[PDB]
Parts: structure tokens; sequence; C-alpha cells
């Protein structure tokens, strides 16, 4: 078509094309234990086309876990599953990178080690709800526990168990890792004004805002390469009940300037909610790419038509898509000749097992 199947230098890897695959809980993994399988592996071989996958949200601890069925990246047993998976995606000539999250207070404490309440920057409920499961396996929707506020002396731990788990992402097989500092989780959770009441270095002014993402930029740089990370951001807008603060666009612009001092191989914006959003502005769209100087990937119900003139405006590098990708494993080559897609079965999105998730046929 035009621009979207052309390669694309993403640190030390290439893409060999624009059609990215955006980062998808489905929430099958194996309890205990919080395991990747075999059908996971399926599915993420059956979408191996994409210019490069990005993983399911992945724990970096078992204190990170927010939702029944999403996988770790922390013990034996969950390396050798995922060593497997990112395996069979480069059998198929594919690239993958796995999204490292902490979820903070979007959790629930069934879930949290001792069954004890989840920790965030402040002791302020999340106000939304998370998934957990039934006694027969099934996913179901309970409110979220009040957290605790990390104490002071927590902090380095957080970000050692970022640097643990991207080690463990390597010796995983995985081509790069994504920061999942988007979405209300941990690392938005310090970012926003709206979750963070702090009067330690680590809220209040933006830069104590930040303090906490930079630092373990910079520990997973140092433990890898900054030539394999990347971060996950949505900076402008309300993302599950987290806001960015009266001063969003300048906040922005100062977490992305100092991003890029990392030198780090992508930034990967998530523009909107589900639920919808205000539209960047090009203006917006001009500033962050005169900031940032590796990849800058778009993500929000894009059409194939909006990547495509974006791309050609020089503002974005690559598109990330996330339902289309549920429901289209050849999303690539059904772009490629203008083919219609398969309908979208939301109803399992979440849980269950091969029904809705490798069962979307390809052409
Ligand atoms: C079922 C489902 C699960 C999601 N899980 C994640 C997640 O693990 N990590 C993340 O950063 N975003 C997650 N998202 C957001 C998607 O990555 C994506 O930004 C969003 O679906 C909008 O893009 P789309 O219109 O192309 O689907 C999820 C979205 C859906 C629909
Ligand atoms: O539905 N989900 O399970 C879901 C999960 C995650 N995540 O990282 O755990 C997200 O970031 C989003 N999201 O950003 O929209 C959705």
């Amino acid at each position: 078509a035009e621009k979207l199947f052309t390669p694309l230098k993403v640190g030390a890897v290439t893409a060999p094309n624009r059609v990215f695959m955006a980062p998808l809980t489905r929430l099958r993994s194996i309890e205990p234990g919080d395991i990747p399988t075999p059908l996971m592996g399926e599915y993420y071989r059956q979408r191996a086309s994409a210019g490069l996958i990005i993983s399911e949200a992945t724990q970096i601890s078992a204190q990170a876990k927010g939702y029944a069925g999403a996988p770790g990246l922390h013990s034996p047993e969950q390396i050798a599953a995922w060593k497997k998976i990112t395996a069979g995606v480069h059998a198929e000539d594919g690239r993958i990178a796995v999204q490292l999250w902490h979820t903070g207070r979007i959790s629930h404490s069934s879930i949290q080690p001792g069954g004890q309440a989840p920790v965030s920057a402040s002791a302020l409920n999340a106000n939304t709800r998370t998934s957990l499961r039934d006694e027969n396996g099934n996913a179901i929707r309970v409110d979220t526990t009040t957290p605790r506020a990390l104490e002071l002396d927590e902090i380095p731990g957080i970000v050692n168990d970022f640097r643990q788990a991207v080690a463990n992402a390597r010796e995983a097989g995985f081509d790069l890792v994504e920061l999942h500092s988007a979405h209300g989780y941990l690392l938005h959770q310090f970012l926003s004004p709206s979750s963070n009441q702090r009067t330690d270095q680590y809220g209040g002014s933006v830069e104590n805002r930040a303090r906490l993402v930079l630092e373990v930029v910079d520990a997973v740089c140092n433990e890898w390469s900054a030539d394999r990370i990347g971060i996950r951001v949505s900076p402008i807008g309300t993302f599950q009940n987290v806001d960015n603060g009266p001063n969003e666009e300048a906040d922005a612009l100062y977490l992305i300037e100092e991003l890029a001092k990392r030198g780090i191989a992508y930034l990967h914006m998530s523009e909107t909610d589900l639920a919808g959003g205000k539209p960047y502005s090009e203006a917006f769209r001009q500033k962050v790419r005169e900031r940032f100087h590796g990849v800058i990937i778009g993500a929000g119900a894009y059409t194939a038509e909006k990547a495509e003139d974006l791309i050609g405006k020089g503002l974005i590098d690559a598109v990330a898509f996330g339902r289309d990708y549920i429901a289209n494993p050849d999303l690539v080559a059904r772009l490629q000749k203008k083919a219609e897609l398969n309908p979208q079965r939301p109803e399992s999105f979440y849980g269950g097992g091969a029904e809705g998730y490798t069962d979307y046929p390809s052409l």
C-alpha cells in the first residue's frame, strides 16, 4: 500500500514492516505459578508476521501481580516457559518484546503475597475493578483493594525487581523489553499528581514524580543495553481513572526529553483509553518528534489510513494494533492485500481457552 510495509530499525533488531502487535492481556496463564502455556505459544507463533510482537503485560515479581491469569517473568518455571514461546516466534522469523509491569494499586489482596494489601505511591484506592478467577477457573471482576504507600526504603527494591526481570527477559530470548509506564499501573501512579500525594523526593514536582521511572530506565539500560529498551507511556488524557494532571503537555515533554538522554530504542505512545479521549494535535506530535531520537510507535484506535498519514508526515515510525491483532493473526497480509478482517468476539478477550484465542483463521 504505501509505507506500512517497509523495514524499520528498532534498536538492536530490524522490523520488516511497521504493523506491530500491541501488548494485550488475555489472562490465560497457568495458576498456580503464573506460567505461560503452549496455547499462548501457539497464539504468538500465529502472529509472528508482525513487524514486532509486544507481549501481554508480564509481572516483574509476585508483588507486581494485579490480575489472575497474567504471566510472570521472575521464577525458573516462568523463564523456561517463555523460552519456548520466544523460540516459536523466532522459528517463524518474527521478533518479540516482553512488556514488564508492576500493577501497583490495580490489584486485590487475595492475589498478593501473604494475602496483604497491594502497594502504590500513596494509600488511595484505584476505584476500579481487576480480574480474578472463580472456583471453576473462570474470569470474574472484583473491586480493587486499597493500597499501602511504599516506604522510601522500599523504592530501591522496586528498581531492582525491574532490573532482575530485564536480565531474565534476556535469558528467555526476548529481542527487546517494553517498560509499562502507562494506563494507571505503578510507574504511572508515581507520574500522575492524582495518584501521588508523596512529600518525599518521589512526589510533588514533575522531576520528583518522574524520578522512579527514570531510575528504572537507568537500571535496565545498565543491566542490558539501551538499544534493547522501550517504554510505553500514556501521558495525555485519562487512563483507568488516572489523569495526567493540570500541566500534562509540559510534563510529558519533560519526561520525553529525559528518556531521550538515555538513547533507548523506542517510545510507544498510548494515545487514548478504550473509552476515548481527545486526539493528539499535529503540533504536539511535532514537539514529541523533535525531543526523541529513536523509534516512535503510535497506538489507540488506529486505522491503516491514519497510520499511513502520520508515517508519511514523518511524525511516527510504526503503529501498534491491539484488537485487530486479537482477531487477525495475519493482519499484515490482510492490510497489504486490502482484505476483509475477521469479526471480533470481545466476550473471549479475557480468560478461557482456545476459543476466541487461537481459532481466528488466517487467509
Ligand atoms: C483485551 C485487551 C487487553 C489489553 N492489555 C494491555 C496490556 O497488557 N498492556 C498495555 O499496555 N495495553 C493493553 N491494552 C491496550 C492495547 O495495547 C491497545 O493500546 C488498545 O487496545 C487500543 O488499541 P486498538 O484500538 O488497536 O485495540 C489492552 C487492550 C485490550 C482490548
Ligand atoms: O484489560 N486488561 O487486562 C488491560 C491490562 C493492561 N495491563 O497492562 O495489565 C493494560 O495496560 C490495559 N490497558 O492499557 O488498556 C488493559
